[PDB]
């Protein structure tokens, strides 16, 4: 089959706040093979599931307490197979996270390496005395924790933990433990799963002087990883992870002259937190910079754009020091979650407002690379920021709105989580049994604008050109694909409020007429003279230019 | 300003779960000002209080971080001095809990306290080594804890935390830990407050060997407080919490020969279990063996008679392995906590009867000793058990059902937590706007009752004698007022769900007309024969006998 | 099974109002097939129904426009004969309703006779040519109604209507007329259900002078077709209607002599209009002295009590100016409708007392008539008086507290009536999935008694002794069977709010031992002085008498 992470588009489907199919008031896999239709329906081709493990949940199940087993509450490992071949029978990919750099202080191999010095799981974990070793790692969690170190008193000394107070970080140096967090990796995809992201890379190795981060060590074991992906089980994307500065350091592709030995896909970080930037700013060189910063890629790796996911909008050191804007701008009413982040979904992001929705909705199904939906934001949700930790981001979604928001059929009090009941952004104010049916509805807009994206096999293979006009609100570009009689389109994204005047440059393509996409309605022959356009605010245009 | 002890009901009313006034989704001092009324409606004299004093809400509010500010969230302390003088006029009398044996892991005498000692604050707190020691007190929550010692990073030591390790027990062999704790109260008594209830005495000095509770030392103590409270600020209501086996420890009252230097009254713990396990079983010798195997009082303090409190339910922890049936009857639900485990209501405990809820509002106003009203059951209220912890019998209260329950004017998700949703105990099925008009509405029964409690002194100041019978299915008293020509009452009480005769030895009383209380309806004159009545299920009368 | 009218409990179920099985917005026959176990678990043992013929719904469904078409919107007649061929199979019988004196103003029957003087159809109706003949009759719609003679302009003549202006009388002198009406009755008997609830029955025949009610042609007429349903049709009963001053304006059984001749049941109208007068007025007097004035009955009929039904309270003609009383305590508001009783349901007439509905509930299944249940009494369900007319006690049934009451799955919109959201009366406080749960449940407690009354062959088909005490305010009963050891039964019902002593004389029943149903709880034997027995407000009990 093709490489086919080329054209796709990627959903956020959390186990939990989908659907409950057993009335535990909890999500389920056998509650996804019933709404593995609305996906469908939707147009979605791969779907991707967070971590679902035994795994006491403090900290949105990334504590995993055994990598060989589904957690109980989610069904047995008996029907996630169930769920692969249900999505495998209907055209859809799922990939499923895997998170090393930690484990929760449960899994026998701590527990009983605490308690057992010399022994084999002795030196699984980082144990080292004195809180002086790599003082000059960064702190992530400005908020809980404050020392990075800690103090273990079963056995007295210390522990490397990395995120929380009970994930200890793994000692890779260890070249056992580098055979049992790769013997999981060879067991997964034992079952059928197409691929398996790669969650918190940068932070594996560390040494003492550098920065902790992205040694020049953690590539050898993730080119071992790739290797034995490859000569194993052919096909799988390995998705990655950077939230680094552009640089050379997100580049986890490995060397461009073999092709590529690495991660076969990234997420664009460093251009998530500028977009918002951007449309808030009335122009578009803070997106422009960006793009033209990144440095080239390989010929066989995408580039994962995608606006937000079940974290708090990371703006951490991929932004600079202007990030005093965007907490005055997105972040009033003071709910900073650490020095990174706002914590809010998409849709309160934009008062609701449904132009700059659709207008971000465009930017990520245009722009370079693949796009990732979270599982909600095309019904206009969120909020609820007052539940503890970043927990206003994983509300159950608000189908038909019946009691408890037609999310399952147990008692109100029963629920994992309550859902939301904003008086704007509630589950009787924005449901999908009060939206499948108009015909305006932004569900059914995304579904149609996705329909309209797949038939230019342009958006995914295609390249950026950023033409430019006299007018620095709005930003236009053409991503033409290779080769004689290209599948040329054409994007023209406003970027203001208002409606601006556009001089667009399009000479290069002379004797072209610029055929819509939205009704096909044949605009003026592409001329010499400065080609001319009128957009209202917030507008947007799809051309195709043809011949 | 009489003893007053003894003529009075309390109300358990928290601070929270109460009104919001201030528009934030959480109980405010100023909120319960506008609504005093309320409460002097229903037929109540003293109203108590929970602490709320300036302390992270990590439990409950006894986590204390500070003795001398209330907490920012409640408004301010003019706003305490503004409810007590805008209580007084109305004849309310207001006592509030007092939590002494610790204070939270944030305080600064703690943190002074850690990471150098030596200093004023060295000791304290109990700091010791090794987990030998003081090795025989039982520990309490055995659900979440396994050790009961602990360890601490900054000093490597031991610290004896005898409830959660956030807040552990302070050492009171220093003659000064003990000679701040005794200022509190030098201060809080100066705002016109009226006495307080102090919060898990028992567990004061420990030694060696001993079960750390309830040692002989601790009532040196005890009296020593009693003596500076009755000094200065002469008359005001202690209280006590005791809850060890019937009259062999409980027993917390000064010298019966001088009349009183301990507690000014108690809580009378061994019984509360017992009303419960007494109506299941179908029998009236589990209420009346236990009242009596009671030794006496000093005739100077009450005997604090309530039926349920804010805590796991029903403690389980002071009566016999023969307690292991109120699990198979009252606990039928896989949710049992803290060595006890119900947590739950008095609503729903009773399988929402109206018949036995009646009944078990008339056993606690007629048994000896004054009443203690829990603020959730002048309504029907119900509960939560998958909320965590104990705050399931903590939600906010239900008021006219139009928006979350009437408790406050803000966002639905901005509340500490959901007004109850269940099909039979909501803020819709059960209300006070819906239930203030209709009568044989609890929040009516109730009213009549205390309103018929308050003409006849023969409940509060009265003696007790257990007639009995030949129906071992069924209890009399005589609740007479020791005296020349006194005000005599009686009450017969059934505890059998179908009718039941009983023939009652009354032949001390010969040639007395038993008036019924409620319509005054007269009976057949006392007559040397055995006295002859029936009763269908969980019925009660409340005879005057008049001579 | 020659009568089962005697050991049956009869259920009034609005075909409307009940279900939708297809999202119409009103009742089902479809719908009500689905529910033929909800009642089969209740217990009931035939069921009613109110018209349903097609006709335009503008007086209650009583506008007959055909007699042998089902309304479109209910289905058609292979609808009803699913129904009574299933039914029929669940050990349950079916009777229907039937107008003889009324046809609405769209009949065929009547569009003819307007026009055309002279005609086949010219004399199946009353036509006269000056509004005095017939001037002694009763104007039974006081409200709307004027006259009681309308014009109708097609013809320029006068037409007798009884009830409303819509609804002409037929002309039962014409020897034709008398052959349609009979002609229905064998067309819908031969369909399959059994029995008729012959309506308006004292109103068919007119004579000038009289009061043209209960005329002594009806009797003769109502003879002929009894007559008609007996020789052919075998096994199948009749019931009848007065709302008349008791005695031989109720004659409408049969002859005495020759057994029976005429209906086989009928509605006890003289004595529902005095329960609610004796139980407000504290008093037994009106109940037995009304069952004592009525006259006897032929040996082979039973007599058919009830409680409530769709009509108003229907105080006239039935009661002395005591009716004066009863509006002043029963309604305050200005809500009685026509100079008749009130348009309110049981459980808001008597507010919530539920003690009040139970001591109904047993009068209802006690008394000499077999009762007669109408849906909404069986749990506790309010009224909205506001809707005009008579209709707002026959609001849609609240089964659970879902979407629209759960009646329908249809838009908010279709439904005819919305479902009541009064806060103490709605459908999120009274619904019967709200009250399957609890063993305490009005629902369950009715249920309960209708299981008893079916084991003791002495409530039906009994004799009826009043023994009467000291107090007035309690009702005394021994429901015998003639014959040796037939299932005597004693009941003891109290009328007053407060307890009551009760002495009664049983001296004819003496070696008796009185074991109370409910239970089994043994009484004391039968005393030959006075039985002494003591009850609570609104209490009774259901004594067996054995030997
Ligand atoms: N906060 N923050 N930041 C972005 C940073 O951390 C993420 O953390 C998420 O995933 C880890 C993986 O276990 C999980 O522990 C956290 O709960 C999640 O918020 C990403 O892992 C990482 O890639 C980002 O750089
Ligand atoms: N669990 N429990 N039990 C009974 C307990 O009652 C008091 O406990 C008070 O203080 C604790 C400490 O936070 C609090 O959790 C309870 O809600 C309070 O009632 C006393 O500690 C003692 O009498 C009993 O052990
Ligand atoms: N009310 N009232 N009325 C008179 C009469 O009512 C019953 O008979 C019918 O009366 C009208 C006309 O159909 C309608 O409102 C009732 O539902 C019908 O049953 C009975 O005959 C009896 O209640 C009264 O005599
Ligand atoms: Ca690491
Ligand atoms: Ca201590
Ligand atoms: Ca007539």
């Amino acid at each position: 089959d093709p490489t086919w992470f080329k054209h796709a588009v990627f959903y956020e489907v959390l186990v939990r706040a989908f659907f409950d199919a057993s009335a535990d008031g909890s999500g389920d896999l056998r509650g996804l093979i019933d709404r593995l239709d609305y996906l469908q329906w939707l147009g979605i081709d791969c779907i991707w599931l967070p971590p679902f493990y035994d795994s006491p949940l403090r900290d949105g199940g990334y504590d995993i307490r055994d990598f060989y087993k589904v957690l109980p509450e989610f069904g047995t490992v008996d029907d996630f197979v169930a769920l692969v071949d249900a999505a495998h029978r209907r055209g859809i990919r799922i990939i499923t996270d895997l998170v090393m750099n930690h484990t929760s202080e449960s899994h026998p191999w701590f527990q009983e390496s605490r308690r057992d010095p010399d022994g084999p799981y002795g030196d699984y974990y980082v144990w080292s005395d004195t809180s002086e070793r790599y003082t000059d790692a960064r702190i992530i969690f400005v908020d809980t924790e404050e020392s990075n170190w800690s103090f273990d008193p079963v056995r007295r000394q210390f522990y490397w933990h990395r995120f929380f107070s009970h994930q200890p970080d793994l000692n890779y140096d260890n070249p056992a433990v580098q055979e049992a967090m790769i013997d999981v990796i060879r067991f997964w995809l034992g079952l059928g799963i197409d691929g398996f992201r790669l969650a918190a890379v940068p932070y594996l190795f560390e040494r003492e002087g550098t920065n902790c981060e992205n040694l020049p060590e953690t590539h050898a074991f993730l080119k071992r990883v790739r290797k034995v992906v490859d000569d194993e089980f052919p096909g799988r994307v390995l998705l990655a992870e950077a939230n680094q500065w552009p640089g050379d350091v997100v580049e986890y592709f490995g060397d461009p002259n073999t092709g590529g030995d690495e991660c076969h896909m990234a997420f664009h970080f460093p251009l998530m937190p500028r977009i918002f930037m951007a449309v808030r700013r009335e122009s578009r060189f803070p997106i422009s910079e960006i793009i033209a910063q990144t440095p080239p890629i390989p010929d066989m790796a995408q580039w994962g754009i995608f606006l937000r996911n079940h974290d708090e909008l990371t703006l951490e050191m991929v932004t600079d020091e202007e990030r005093d804007y965007m907490y005055a701008e997105y972040a009033k009413d003071p709910r900073m979650k650490a020095n990174v982040g706002i914590r809010r979904r998409l849709a309160p992001l934009l008062d609701n407002d449904r132009n700059q929705i659709e207008l971000f909705t465009a930017l990520l199904l245009s722009l370079p690379g693949s796009p990732v939906l979270y599982y909600g934001d095309e019904i206009g949700m969120g909020d609820v920021i007052w539940l503890g930790d970043r927990d206003g981001v994983r509300i159950p979604m608000q189908w038909t709105p019946d009691r408890n928001a037609g999310f399952s059929t147990a008692n109100p009090g029963r629920l994992y989580l309550p859902p939301s009941q904003d008086p704007v952004y509630g589950y009787q104010a924005v449901n999908v049994e009060a939206q499948r049916d108009t015909s305006t509805s932004l569900l059914n807009f995304t579904r149609t604008m996705l329909a309209v994206r797949r038939r230019h096999p342009a958006f995914a293979v295609g390249a950026f050109q950023e033409l430019g006009g006299s007018n620095p609100s709005v930003l236009a570009y053409v991503r033409q694909v290779a080769g004689d009689d290209g599948d040329t389109v054409l994007c023209v994204n406003n970027l203001s409020r208002f409606p601006q005047p556009i001089e667009l440059d399009l000479q290069q393509w002379t004797n072209y007429t610029p055929v819509e996409l939205t009704g096909h309605v044949e605009f003026p022959r592409i001329g010499q003279v400065p080609y001319l356009l009128t957009l209202p605010g917030h507008g947007f245009y799809w051309f195709q230019l043809t011949t």
